[PDB]
């Protein structure tokens, strides 16, 4: 019955976010680049497009009209330039911001006006510990920043579409083993001192972050929004 | 299949609570001072029990010989002694440190090997908004400091058991309409100024909160220990 826009969706974390919610009987729709296969296999729509270059409102359009609705947005379109501040370059800087953050704000805002017309929306961003944390050993200074931006997207939203019977809250998922996360895992000198101080002593599997995410789209969230919620196997606390 | 211990189950959040894992297939034991007809209404073994005075070792005993076994531990007992910090006595302020805190980790320290016997567990404390402010126009400097120390607590437990296969985490209601809470709700000098700055703007159902609870003490927090997770209809993100 409930319809929704999963980002990043054909692998990874939307993947799996994806998965969880068919599994629910929601409508989904995915966009990535090349969704096409990851769709048929799911039982999803495609909507393949580039969000680092096209215009977010448009891929909320596209959503709506083919879903017939949209009640949820979840935004886990995922890019990266693993540099320290000082070699970044301002372009750099720039594309993991707005892939990140303003694509976060465009599409929310673009999808906010459906949800209200339905009377129930679902928005869920996706932080990380680097929201809490600046990552460690690893150099992710503008990484770091958007995702602790969108906390603050997380609570301002919240509290402007409350009333519309939007929740709107930030899933921030640990260290997880998809294939964007490979440059970590398979260096030593970044994965063993990161899985030190993971109490559960293992990264997650995509799924087990999405049974998460699944209840922050659904009615278990209803008096629940503007927080971070995280899924780390212990990390943080540590 | 599973097997929980819930205290204050009797009524409020903690009756809520006890619900919401009965409706999971959960085996249920309820503890409060007459717990009776609200374990013979939901269905759940009753367990008298002064938890402000008997031994909490012997509480869990008694649920792990009535439920034959035990998996799940959730502190939902509440009591309070709303004056200022100069008004207060040091009786009072032990008195609800005791039930809050101390009474926290006697439990889950009893209740752990029996989980880990199992290979897995799910250990919910109860926090607070207070677990993050101090109660704006109410004078809980006493509940304040102990749903503030079950974060600290929260953490801790959910490191050292992590391996142990128990998630340990703090589930922090908003401001939920229930008896223990009246006092606030009748009076229009607290009850107005708290809800201005609730984005939803009502209090929660008992049941609303217990929705999120029973995530918590099921598989979906597979990957999700030592966390707090606050459920306050935006409340803090104001």
């Amino acid at each position: 019955e409930r319809k929704a826009l999963v980002t990043g969706g054909s692998r990874g974390i939307g993947r799996a976010i994806a998965e969880a919610l068919v599994a629910r009987g929601y409508r989904v729709a995915i966009a990535s680049r090349n969704p096409e296969e990851a769709a048929q296999s799911l039982g999803a729509v495609p909507l393949p497009t580039d969000l680092e270059k096209d215009d977010p409102k448009g891929l909320v359009k596209r959503a709506l009209e083919a879903l017939g609705g949209l009640h949820v947005l979840v935004h886990a379109a995922a890019v990266n330039v693993r540099k320290p501040a000082l070699e970044l370059s301002y372009e750099e800087w720039r594309r993991v911001l707005y892939l990140h953050l303003d694509v976060a704000f465009l599409l929310a805002q673009a999808a906010a006006p459906h949800m209200a017309e339905a009377g129930w929306g679902r928005v869920l961003f996706i932080g990380s510990v680097t929201t809490f944390t600046a990552g460690g050993p690893v150099p992710i200074p503008a990484y770091t920043t958007a995702k602790t931006a969108l906390l603050g997207l997380t609570r301002a939203l919240a509290k402007e579409w409350a009333r519309l019977g939007i929740r709107v809250n930030l899933l921030c998922p640990g260290y997880v083993e998809t294939e964007f996360t490979l440059p970590l895992r398979q260096n030593p000198e970044l994965y063993e001192p990161i899985t030190a101080r993971i109490p559960m002593g293992r990264w997650a599997r995509p799924e087990e972050i999405a049974r998460v995410a699944a209840v922050l789209c659904g009615d278990e969230a209803e008096y629940l929004t503007g927080q971070a919620v995280a899924v780390d196997g212990g990390f943080l606390a540590y």
